[PDB]
């Protein structure tokens, strides 16, 4: 036979069945001293036996009915497996023992009856060993709550079929739901078998493509020592990531969880998977200050009706071909039964003690237990119903139902579609899977109990296209059980405008500094990895969060400098315009007649152009004041010293009129260099922007120097050839010392443009223009000032009559 | 009864064997009225034929010996595995058959019993057989199973391994990595227990050692196409270069053969053990993909009569294997009597080259060597116990004649024995071995074609970490025929001027190069930061290093500043000898004519103005610039009270009182603006970034001004009462050369003006200097500078009459007119 605690009854085909009746196995190193005897089973576990019910309700509701299998019952052979491997070994040894003495040719009771399909266990590593011992004699397998990736390889299971979605939906719904918060530093724990192994390893393929960076990333199990927990706890509370995504089931979490309650580390967010996040012994009152608030998934609901009513008609006496309902009256009733803690009566009544057993809400593991075996028969009724040329083995040949074999029930298991009670449609793939939808919920607290409640928020919809398949409703989550606001999982503050991101080495990259942008570059948005250069007309604003334009510099009109000039220069207009009308207001007196008349006048005029010509300089720099600022000047002021040079006294030694030739040949000098200087290469302007950063000038720039200097020496040669001949004469008295202000006025040019060199060399902007205006005029009021005025205070003022006659004039 | 070819002797103890004499199945499905019949196993494995025969060498050689075991004989049972589950499960349900007897209380009657079984080779194998040996407390040891979760012992209660797990390897790569200095990876393993822990293992490492890995894929022997085609476009859409590979043979060689079928070449491969010293990849067709690469061996060991027993195999002589008629078969060629030809039984197995007998080292096989003598040696010590020393209940001994598998593997726990080299074999709690790596790399036989493993360092797991890899870089040829280590780094090195960049969505490996701005510098290689170095310190055009900023100011040592103190020593060396002969000659007649004792403190003062010219030169402190002008003030302002008062005044000694109070007036001033506002020191940094300029602040400007202005206000007065008087012939024409020296004043602190304001902040030092020392001379030249000519050039002209008339007026002879 086998193991002698069992559920088992006889028919013309016989199923099997594993579940954990309890949780585990208890803790026993043997040393070996003596004879190994058989390990004891510890936790009793209600959920599973719901699930072993479940079973058997389907079994006899399929044989009640006469149109599923008629004249033909039903039997089943139910073992338990404490989640261990070892235990399911030893049944399902039992399972194949008539298959493997007809291979292993042993030929000795001859009535051992054969297994034709079994329900699944549901620990995925149980699943795995059982699965390898299953498929060597192709006795299907169907599975109810096993969902690793790695029992749809059809190579090396051969025989295995599930209800129960596989795990790479879970994991990439929780990519999503990570991408959904904004959140990217997480830390990451799985069991160390086969369920969590390659979930977790789904799930980071998956996160590092959605830029979520993963701080940790351990290991745990029901078997951890001391000093493991400790480790993965000291892992935890080091770093600072709240965001906590763990694969594992309940048993093999709860050490994990109780040295973290015991050292009161709160304000995580949990993301569970869904083996744990409906499980009773982590959902506890007393450990919620830890694991208040956790999001989880579950699995959809189904309705079996007759349900409950069966599960309250569970008695010790009265379940004959069920083993498993002793222990349960006893653990239930905390008492001892008598066979024919205080003494049983056998008289109690179920709904008196709260348990996991009738305690529930929806039905989804017990669901997929019933699905199983409607597969099963669903199978077994297609091979009745089956016509002859129309099978689907050789030449179309249908099976014999009254010698049906388990290979013959595996193939019509591949080729099943069914409608079940609630309306869907039942179909395996060809991986041996099925697919369905998510249900994303929430750990409350209940005001009526103090209990946990587990509410619904959200739902994952696996036949919709990706990046459309998650929906959570926010208002409905009270995060660590209380808070209403969304908690903070990043690795460092969001950089804001006017700085940059600034890696930090050793680092993952989604921890960084915040670095300010430079002088001339600005940042616009924020989280932004570079600084970008304002444009050529614009320069960066202090705060850094965006340019404005630069500030233009030229001398200009309507600024308080410049109004001061230009009043000096209407001066010395009026002054000018005030001795012209002096000498032609009398023009037949002798101080006039003396001098030679027809000569003061292009004088004067000349003056008037030498203080009209200094206007140029100041105003905006356009493009034909920069190619005229210095011929004007430069011509008219040749045209004064010559005017001056021909008044002089012994410097005509040698047309009509002979003392105009002079002054022609010496402006037709300047007047044909600045004529051969503009046409090969003019001055233009430009725009300076290589002096200051924020300012840009406006300036004029030269086209040439050789003709600059030029233009300067010539002038400078004039005023040294009249400086000369007027010093060699200075001792005359004739014409009211004439020779002498002359001298005065020439050196009062040579001290003003020998002064005024070192502004040139130093200054740069707007102080160039201002020192050529301040110099042009200076030098002009000196030459006026120094001919005119004595002839002025002699002509009008108070000596007028009395120093006026010719015989006063050279005395 | 169980599978039908297999080797067995029997004895009085029968051991279990399994081994993979084929490679694999082949491929079929689809139930359509197939009650499954059993699955072929394809390609023989010669390698695997050798590991068996180490087994019935040691087993032979034990029962040959007198001092191992004596009246007692070994036996076996040995079965093909063909490397899958299934095979293995069929053999393994053949051991246990009694066992099970017992348990389901379900006959031959005749089922010998098996107490130990060698175990198998693939982890994913052995794993399978462990779960169902472990029901019954039989032990199982392992010769090349190396996976982590082997070491489990709550789940797998009796195996045992004479190999170590793949810790250390996985640990190693990192090691390698890191020690050529590539940053920038990719990893393939293998999708079963051995590829996958390996792999994890090998990505913690890689990720402590800020390693970062671009791709990670699976492969399988099972793969269809378009996995292979998903993963040749992963490989070659990548710029890394080391691709590292946890996988055996069969599972790698579909991708290794569509690599080669499409000239994908300049990879770095490395190799875990199990495909290191493979036949199926190291091929000569393969070796522009697969050669240089770089892969780990374990330890070689001796079995001193072994060759000479592999060269004794026949077909029809060795009637206790089974496997040797397949063995004949597939060397030769032939087929054995019992189209392909007929085979005789006289043939050299010596000619036909096959992994069988073309050997260099013995490593697996010297692991099967020793599980065989492990078990031997546990026997041995269940029969030498001494009652009372046991190590069961009361120190109780196991009886040999009715020996249990359970006391068996009590004693397999405690063994430590000796090896036939000299070493000590023990297994610890996990039931593990430890042992060290040798690292080969694979070259070209310039004699023949084929692929030669050549050792080029070790790996030594007694050492401390950091300190257990030894590579000998010279033996090395990088794709079989380079001597430079290639570049395998997402991006390359930043220089001396620059800083690393964020290149978003990317990993920290990959990054861009950003030059440090104006005023930063940076010195290593990968800076991430650029760095502002301390105050009055600039970059370099180079921004490598930063050097000082120069400080300028008017200084003594320069050449300028020499010029100008010689200007000032001369100016006072001048009024000196003015000085000493006007000293000479107090009561000559035109000395006493100008009020004698006016001309002393005349000189004084001078003397003074010239020496207020020394205060503007050197570095600027406290102490200078708050005595730079004040003392140019008062000396001026004596200088020109006494050249005022001593033109006559009839009323209004009691004269000096005036040339008192103009300077009083003026002292005040002094006071009060070094009361209120006194000036300072000043460093202006903003004019320009790489020159530190050294000025003053000179606190409030209007005392300035006042202090200017008056100096000013009595100089004109001065002047206008000397104009009044310039046609007076008297003291040589004084009052003219009077005016002309304020002239002289006026002049030169007018046309300064604008370079004062152009190099203001800058050099006006120099200026103001040059301006003092031009008027302190007009000064001194133009009033006394006239008269010592007639005191000491010209004699008995200085008479009483001169001072009222002069006949020559001279003035310096105009310098007798050069
Ligand atoms: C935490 O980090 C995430 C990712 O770094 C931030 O989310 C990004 O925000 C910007 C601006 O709104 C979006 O353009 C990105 O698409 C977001 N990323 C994702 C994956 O959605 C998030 O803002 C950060 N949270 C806080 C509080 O700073
Ligand atoms: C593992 O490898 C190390 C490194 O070669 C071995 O240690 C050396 O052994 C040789 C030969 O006995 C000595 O000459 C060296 O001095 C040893 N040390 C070093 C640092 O090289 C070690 O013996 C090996 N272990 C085993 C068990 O073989
Ligand atoms: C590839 O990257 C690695 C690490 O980023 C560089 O290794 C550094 O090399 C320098 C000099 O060779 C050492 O000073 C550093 O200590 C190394 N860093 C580490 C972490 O080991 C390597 O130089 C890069 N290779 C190339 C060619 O640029
Ligand atoms: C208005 C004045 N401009 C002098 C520019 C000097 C300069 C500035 C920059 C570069 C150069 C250089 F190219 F010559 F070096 C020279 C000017 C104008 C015309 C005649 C003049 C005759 C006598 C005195 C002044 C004259
Ligand atoms: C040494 C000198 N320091 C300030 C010169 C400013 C200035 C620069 C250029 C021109 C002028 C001036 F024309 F206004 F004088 C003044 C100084 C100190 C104290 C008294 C002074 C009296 C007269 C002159 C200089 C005096
Ligand atoms: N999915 C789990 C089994 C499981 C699902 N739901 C559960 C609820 C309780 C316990 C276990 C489970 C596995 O693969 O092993
Ligand atoms: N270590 C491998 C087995 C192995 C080691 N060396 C080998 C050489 C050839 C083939 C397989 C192997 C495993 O765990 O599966
Ligand atoms: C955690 O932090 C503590 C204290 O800073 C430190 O000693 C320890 O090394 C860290 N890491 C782990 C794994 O405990
Ligand atoms: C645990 O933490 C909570 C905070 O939520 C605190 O009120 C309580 O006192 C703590 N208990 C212990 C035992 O530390
Ligand atoms: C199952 O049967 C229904 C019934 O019409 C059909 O619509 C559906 O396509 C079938 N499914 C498969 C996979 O054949
Ligand atoms: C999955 O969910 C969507 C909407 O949430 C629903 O329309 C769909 O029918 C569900 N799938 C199944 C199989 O019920
Ligand atoms: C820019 O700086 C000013 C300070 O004057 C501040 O008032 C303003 O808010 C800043 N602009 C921003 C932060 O956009
Ligand atoms: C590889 O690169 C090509 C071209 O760059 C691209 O079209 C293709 O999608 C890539 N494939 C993978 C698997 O990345
Ligand atoms: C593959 O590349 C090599 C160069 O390394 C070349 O010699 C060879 O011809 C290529 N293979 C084929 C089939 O062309
Ligand atoms: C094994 O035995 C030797 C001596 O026989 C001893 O030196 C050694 O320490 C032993 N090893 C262990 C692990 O006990
Ligand atoms: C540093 O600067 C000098 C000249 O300024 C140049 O010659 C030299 O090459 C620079 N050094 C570098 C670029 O490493
Ligand atoms: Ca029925
Ligand atoms: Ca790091
Ligand atoms: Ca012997
Ligand atoms: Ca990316």
């Amino acid at each position: 036979y086998g193991p002698d605690q069992r559920a088992q009854k006889k028919g013309d085909i016989i199923l099997g069945g594993l579940f954990p009746i309890h949780f585990g196995v208890a803790a026993k190193d043997q040393d070996l001293k003596s004879r190994p005897e058989s390990v004891e089973c510890i936790r009793y576990n209600f959920r599973g036996f719901r699930w072993l019910q479940a079973m058997i309700f389907a079994i006899e509701e399929i044989n009640s009915s006469p149109a599923l299998l008629p004249n033909l019952t039903l039997g089943y052979r139910i073992f338990d497996t404490c989640n261990t491997v070892s235990k399911a070994l030893e049944a399902t040894l039992s399972f194949v023992a008539q298959n493997k003495i007809d291979s292993l040719n042993l030929d000795c009771s001859e009535h051992i009856p054969s297994t034709i399909a079994v329900v699944g266990a549901t620990g995925s590593g149980v699943s795995t060993a059982v699965a390898n011992l299953l498929g060597l004699f192709y006795i299907p397998q169907v599975s109810y709550a096993s969902s690793s990736r790695l029992l749809s390889n059809k190579n090396q299971f051969k025989s295995f079929l599930r209800t129960i979605p596989n795990d790479e939906h879970q994991a990439t719904a929780m990519a999503d739901i990570i991408e959904y918060f904004r959140w990217n530093w997480v830390g990451t724990i799985a069991a160390d078998d086969d369920y969590g192994r390659p979930g977790i390893e789904k799930f980071r393929e998956e996160a590092e493509e959605r830029d979520i960076c993963i701080d940790f990333s351990e290991l745990i199990s029901q078997y951890s020592d001391e000093e493991e927990i400790q480790h993965v706890v000291e892992v935890i509370q080091n770093s600072t990531a709240k965001v906590i995504v763990v694969f594992s089931s309940g048993p093999d979490l709860e050490p994990l969880i109780k040295e973290i309650v015991r050292r009161n580390i709160t304000g995580k967010i949990w993301l569970a998977s869904e083996a744990w996040a409906s499980s009773s012994l982590i959902a506890m009152p007393q450990y919620f200050h830890v694991v208040g608030g956790t999001i989880g998934f579950a699995l959809k609901a189904g309705q079996i009706p007759g349900f409950r009513e069966f599960l309250k008609k569970v008695h010790p006496r009265k379940s004959v071909h069920n083993g498993f309902a002793k222990e349960f009256w006893e653990e239930t009733f905390n008492c001892h039964l008598q066979e024919g803690r205080p003494l049983c009566t056998g008289d109690e009544n179920i709904s008196s003690v709260e348990t996991p057993y009738i305690d529930y809400t929806h039905l989804r593991i017990s669901y997929n237990v019933y699905l199983a075996v409607y597969s099963i028969a669903h199978a077994l009724q297609d091979i009745y119903t089956c016509l002859p040329g129309r099978g689907l083995f050789t030449n179309g040949s249908c099976a014999d139902i009254k010698k049906v074999e388990a290979w013959q029930v595996l193939k019509h298991l591949r080729h099943l579609n069914f409608t079940n009670n609630m309306g869907e449609q039942v179909t395996f793939d060809e991986c041996g899977d099925l697919v369905g939808n998510y249900s994303i919920i929430n750990w409350h607290l209940s005001p009526e109990d103090g209990s946990i409640v587990f509410k619904e928020v959200g739902y994952y919809n696996v036949y919709a296209k990706k990046g459309e398949r998650l929906f959570i409703n926010e208002e409905k989550i009270l995060w660590s059980g209380f808070s209403r606001e969304v908690p903070f999982s990043n690795c460092s503050r969001d950089c804001l405008a006017g700085t940059r991101k600034g890696i930090i080495e050793g680092e993952p990259t989604c921890c960084f500094e915040c670095v300010e942008c430079p002088d001339g570059e600005y940042s616009d948005e924020t989280d932004a990895s570079a600084c970008n250069k304002c444009p050529d007309d614009f320069w960066s604003n202090e705060n850094h969060t965006s340019c404005i334009a630069k500030e233009i510099e030229f001398l200009s009109w309507t600024e308080p400098f410049g109004i001061a000039l230009t009043l000096f220069a209407v001066l010395g207009i009026f002054l000018t315009a005030f001795v012209l009308g002096v000498f032609i207001k009398f023009r037949n007196t002798p101080i006039v007649k003396a001098t030679n008349r027809e000569l003061s006048y292009l004088l004067l005029f000349s003056l008037l152009c030498c203080f009209s010509s200094s206007l140029f300089f100041i105003g905006e720099p356009q493009d034909w004041t920069c190619r005229l600022r210095q011929p004007a000047f430069g011509i008219s002021f040749v045209l004064c010293i010559s005017c001056i040079l021909v008044k002089t006294n012994r410097v005509l030694l040698v047309g009509l009129n002979l003392q105009f030739l002079l002054v022609f040949l010496c402006t037709f000098m300047q007047i044909v260099i600045c004529v051969i200087w503009l046409y090969t290469a003019p001055p233009s302007s430009y725009r300076n922007q290589e002096l200051e950063d924020e300012i840009i000038f406006i300036t004029c720039h030269e086209g040439s120097l050789m003709a600059l200097g030029f233009l300067i020496g010539y002038t400078c040669l004039l005023a040294a050839i009249c400086f000369f001949f007027a010093f060699k004469s200075r001792k005359l008295p004739e014409n009211f010392n004439e020779a002498k202000f002359i001298t005065f006025s020439m050196l009062i040019f040579f001290i003003v443009w020998i002064s005024f060199i070192p502004a040139y060399a130093s200054t740069y902007g707007k102080f160039v223009s201002a020192v050529e205006v301040i110099a042009i005029l200076a030098a002009s009021f000196g030459l006026l000032a120094c001919i005119f005025f004595n002839k002025i205070y002699i002509i009008l003022f108070k000596p007028s009559r009395n120093t006026i006659e010719e015989v006063r004039c050279s005395t």
